[PDB]
């Protein structure tokens, strides 16, 4: 039969906020991972979907899952740009000064990427400029 945590990721990547609502409602858990620890919520903080970032941490995603290479989802959305979901993470608890297996925070790869609006946001957030 079919993989509900699976589709629920695919959902989430594609940015289907109705199918992640009704997934998770018939079973979906949020915390599902990949092969690599990526969960829903690393999905969509990567692909820029503000509503279904909203939607997962509403229904009890853990903002501070962590993948094989320890990435969280604020490295994720700081690494991209997404500065409303760097923003609606941070709202929601998320470890601004996470180190990542190559010892970067969610700040340093904001920075390397020029990333200045999400650069500001992390420190008045409190990150950790010697992290």
């Amino acid at each position: 039969g079919s993989d509900l945590g699976k589709k629920l990721l695919e959902a989430a990547r594609a940015g289907q906020d109705d199918e992640v609502r009704i997934l998770m409602a018939n079973g979906a858990d949020v915390n599902a991972t990949d092969a690599s620890g990526l969960t829903p919520l690393h999905l969509a903080a990567t692909y820029g979907h503000l509503e279904i970032v909203e939607v997962l941490l509403k229904h009890g995603a853990d903002v501070n899952a962590i993948d094989i290479m320890g990435s969280t989802p604020l490295h994720l959305a700081a690494l991209i740009g997404h500065l409303e979901i760097v923003e609606v993470l941070l709202k929601h608890g998320a470890d601004v000064n996470a180190v990542d297996t190559w010892g970067d925070t969610p700040l340093r790869l904001a920075a390397i990427m020029g990333h200045l609006e999400i650069v500001e946001v992390l420190l008045k957030h409190g990150a950790d400029v010697n992290a």
